[PDB]
């Protein structure tokens, strides 16, 4: 809280350190007047300063310093409604006073914005390299992000009342629009052109907007939007996988390999090396022409050529809870399936990884990665559901898993080798239950071997460590 004094001196010192081409004796005259009366007004606009003095005049509602060469703002008077600071080569911005209506920083250098009052009914940060925003206030009817490097659009609410609302968000880097867009009136309107989003999300936008009977927002966009395929964004085997190019099933099943990157490569890892792995995994990863039960399934068959070689031979002990973990996942890809069906903008693998990482804490899938349209209840639901089936059918699916199927096959055989002889009932029994109920109305070849594998894990391998 300077004192008129202060003020003057201030502004003088910061005159005489005018870098020429720039007019610092008039900004101090417009200083100066404005503090000499009540002026809620400054403008230093146009006059090319590479710098403002620390101490703007408290009292101002509105200041303008449009098109100078500013890097930084001083702290901004409290009371100030609007601040129009557009073309210079700001960094960031000050914290914004509480009462502000308006802000207008468009064609700056920003990175980041700091937090939007509640007042903020209008915005410009066009053409900066803005990353991701701050939550934005009910207040904002206007929005323009035009040329930022935003990755996500903003999830709208409808205001109580309907009020015209315009957002630009145009040429962007959002790819991937929030189901909550469809909430929205038809009074407001989304400019999304120029990003890139999936052409799933664009065949959506186009399907639900060229109904009639749609009476959401005006959404505007454009649908404009082999071997050496592998290797790329996880370098140097783009020519060591070519040796294996030449091979059966590499069409379909390596062109569709559309944290989480970082180990992609740690399972791409081992598929390098051994051809055991990749001889298998374009097994069934190639004929499912859903993509996390297959993701599911390289995971299983990658597991399986561990106990192959016999990880899991004293230590079925983590062999067992990590089954555990394992069925609680294709739990929750079940759940990702069910929710899909009325999400418009996303797909299962999407939905799934958000239920894993979301849930990891949870239900701990340390095989999880730490960090969409999910809500908090179908968090908890999915949590309900995963621990009851969990209780009612982990013993029996675990008896027919894969990965301790092969521990068996090679550590412990007798009782391995006397399910397989008790096949007995796979001629005994299995011709009568064939369709003993499919015209009273293979599904009882899967329930047959349940009931011996399951009684093989009666009389289980791991009660020998324990």
């Amino acid at each position: 809280d300077p004192t008129y004094a202060d003020y003057f001196s201030a502004w003088d010192k910061w005159e005489k350190q005018a870098l020429p081409g720039e007019e610092r004796d008039e900004a101090v005259s417009r200083l100066k007047e404005c503090l000499i009366n009540n002026s809620d007004e400054l403008r230093l606009d146009r006059l090319n300063l590479s710098s403002l003095p620390d101490n703007l005049p408290a009292q101002i509602t509105l200041l303008n310093v449009s098109y100078n060469q500013l890097t930084n703002l001083p702290e901004l008077p409290v009371t100030l409604k609007k601040l129009y600071s557009a073309s210079n080569k700001l960094s960031e911005l000050p914290v914004l006073p509480p009462a502000l209506e308006s802000l207008q920083v468009q064609h700056n250098e920003l990175e980041n914005l700091p937090a939007l009052p509640d007042s903020l009914l209008t915005m410009n940060i066009s053409y900066n390299e803005i990353v991701s925003l701050p939550s934005l206030p009910q207040a904002l009817k206007n929005l323009r992000a035009t040329r930022n490097f935003l990755t996500e659009l903003p999830a709208f609410s409808e205001g109580n009342n309907p009020v015209v609302r315009e957002y630009f968000f145009d040429r962007n880097q959002i790819s991937h629009i929030p189901e909550s867009i469809l909430n929205l009136r038809n009074e407001c309107s989304i400019h999304i052109s120029d990003n890139p989003l999936s052409s799933h999300a664009l065949q959506a936008l186009q399907r639900l907007t060229s109904s009639p009977d749609y009476h959401g927002p005006r959404i505007y966009f454009s649908m404009s939007d082999a071997d050496a395929v592998t290797a790329w964004f996880p370098v140097s085997q783009i020519w060591h996988a070519f040796e294996h190019e030449e091979h059966a099933n590499t069409f379909s099943a390596f062109l569709d390999r559309l944290g989480f990157r970082e180990q992609v490569a740690a399972w791409l890892e081992k598929l390098s090396a051994s051809a055991e792995l990749r001889q298998q995994s374009f097994a069934v990863a190639a004929d499912a022409t859903r993509v996390a039960l297959t993701w599911n399934n390289l995971r299983k068959t990658l597991l399986v050529h561990q106990a192959s070689e016999g990880l899991f031979d004293n230590d079925t002990g983590a062999l067992l809870s990590l089954g555990r973990e394992m069925f609680r996942l294709e739990i929750l890809e079940d759940i990702a399936r069910d929710k899909v069906r009325t999400l418009h903008f996303v797909d299962e693998i999407e939905v799934y990884l958000a239920f894993q990482t979301m849930l990891a804490e949870k239900l701990q899938l340390s095989t999880a990665v730490k960090e969409s349209g999910v809500t908090a209840n179908d968090l908890r639901t999915a949590e309900a559901m995963v621990r009851s089936r969990e209780e009612n059918e982990f013993t029996d699916w675990f008896s027919l898993w894969g990965p301790w199927h092969a521990v068996l096959k090679r550590t412990e055989a007798d009782r391995w080798a006397q399910a397989e002889e008790q096949k007995y009932e796979m001629l005994e029994n299995e011709y009568p239950q064939r369709v003993a109920d499919r015209l009273k109305a293979a599904q009882v070849m899967r329930e047959t071997e349940q009931q011996i594998y399951r009684q093989l894990t009666d009389e289980v391998l791991a009660l020998r460590l324990s």
